[PDB]
């Protein structure tokens, strides 16, 4: 629905030849299977998520995906106003610890690293 991922897939630096759309994940039931599956994955990654749940999401990638990953966070913060915000996964978690997460989310995650 928020079809801002392709924009976000190729602005985020991030190899895009291959890559795997998750969207949201689940709020409770399922949730850690996909988060155990997706430790493993290789391939670029691509989120949405909602604001509010946003920091927890990326606290929990921290956990399971490493401090050090590369992502990015694309904020529509309106129709005239968007934003881009990289780097680790420890930065990101500064950066959105600071101010509140308005807006719709993509969140474009780097694959296993080797």
């Amino acid at each position: 629905n928020a079809t801002a991922f392709v924009p976000a897939l190729v602005a985020s630096g991030l190899p895009n030849e291959k890559f795997c759309f998750e969207g949201f994940l689940p709020q409770k039931k399922g949730r850690q299977t996909r988060l155990k599956a997706l430790a493993e994955e290789h391939r670029t990654m691509v989120f949405y998520e909602s604001p509010h749940r946003l920091l927890k999401t990326l606290t929990q990638f921290a956990e399971y995906f490493g401090t050090e990953r590369q992502a990015t966070v694309s904020r529509e913060i309106s129709k005239l106003h968007e934003e881009t915000v990289r780097g680790s996964l420890a930065e990101l978690i500064e950066h959105f610890t600071a101010t509140e997460p308005r807006g719709e989310i993509v969140i474009v995650l780097a694959g296993i690293d080797d």
